[PDB]
């Protein structure tokens, strides 16, 4: 239903860290957090701006604030950390600050994008897949869930795969994110059937030899068919971080979710 050129267009990043409104958000929010926490935190990005997978204009940026003085000192429970983070932001951004289940949101304006600020601590956890202790981040949601993430390993492994696949790994992720948003807008799937993270992990497990240089239409066909068949075949997919399984008992998302999503994409694209 869509031409090769249309797929190419959909595969391009829309919002990036080069955007003035993104730079403005990061600069302003960083200053507000440093005013309270100084060097006791590491500030970095995760999510679509970090991995370069944005497909929507003026997308929100995920700014991680890792309180890590104990692990990275200068050469306290989470409830207090999140409250102190909300206070630091409210002192500067006042009515634009909204506490959320998993972050503090700083709503944007004409000159800056909206940001999700994610206070967190250092996390260390053993990976049986790689038989090593892995370092990531941990935080707690307002509904009492322990949220664990490995953004550095996610970033590095995804970058490596796109570098090995003629840059098509992330281009295919972006295409599927576009299709996801369209299916949601059309009311064809629930807005939480999949997530950007889930899509990124699914495509990551498609072997590199399925990505065909200069052929977006056939590469995308290969990607959808491979994930679809793998889901029917009970495949053991890894997260992009390669430290844990995608379909582990910690995750409520299922192979059936991925199978249904692939089917909806296939039908929408008209293969
Ligand atoms: N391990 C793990 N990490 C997650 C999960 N959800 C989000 N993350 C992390 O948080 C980052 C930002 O989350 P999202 O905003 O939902 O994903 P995104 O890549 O920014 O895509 P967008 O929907 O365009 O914002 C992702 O890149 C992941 O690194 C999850 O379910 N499991
Ligand atoms: N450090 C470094 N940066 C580069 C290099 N080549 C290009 N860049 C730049 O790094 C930024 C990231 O570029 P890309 O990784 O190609 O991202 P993109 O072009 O927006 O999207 P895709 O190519 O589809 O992944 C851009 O500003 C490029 O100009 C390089 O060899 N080394
Ligand atoms: N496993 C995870 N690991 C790291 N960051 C996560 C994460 N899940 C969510 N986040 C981050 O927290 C931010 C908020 O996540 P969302 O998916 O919007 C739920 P929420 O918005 O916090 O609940 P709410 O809208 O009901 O208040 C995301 O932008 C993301 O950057
Ligand atoms: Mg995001």
């Amino acid at each position: 239903n869509f031409s090769e050129q249309q797929l190419i267009n959909w595969s391009r990043p829309v919002s990036t860290t080069e955007d003035l409104k993104c730079q403005n958000a990061i600069t302003q929010i960083t200053a507000a957090l440093r005013a309270k926490f100084g060097n006791r935190v590491t500030i970095f990005l995760q999510g679509s701006y970090r991995n370069n997978t944005n497909v929507r204009q003026n997308s929100d940026v995920d700014i991680v604030m890792r309180y890590d003085d104990a692990f990275y000192p200068d050469l306290y429970n989470f409830d207090e950390l999140k409250a102190d983070t909300e206070e630091a932001l409210r002192n500067v951004f006042t009515t634009s600050v909204e506490r959320k289940n998993k972050c503090i949101q700083v709503n944007g304006n004409s000159n800056r994008i909206t940001a999700d600020v994610i206070p967190c601590f250092v996390l260390k956890r053993f990976s049986t897949l790689q038989s090593v202790e892995a370092e990531g981040i941990k935080f707690y949601s307002d509904d009492n869930k322990e949220i664990i993430s490995f953004p550095e390993q996610h970033y590095s492994n995804g970058t490596e795969k796109t570098n090995q696949t003629y840059r098509l790994y992330k281009r295919m992720v972006r295409i599927l994110k576009v299709v996801n948003y369209r299916l949601i807008d059309d009311g064809e799937i629930a807005d939480n059937l999949v997530s950007s993270f889930f899509i990124e992990c699914l495509v990551y497990n498609v072997p590199n030899n399925q990505f065909i240089s200069g052929n977006y239409t056939q590469t995308l066909r290969n990607v959808i068919v491979k994930i679809y068949e793998d889901m029917k075949n009970n495949a053991d997919y890894t997260e992009v971080n390669r430290l844990f399984w995608l379909f582990s008992n910690r995750s409520p998302r299922t192979r059936q979710d991925a199978l249904g999503f692939m089917q909806k994409c296939w039908n929408y694209l008209g293969y």
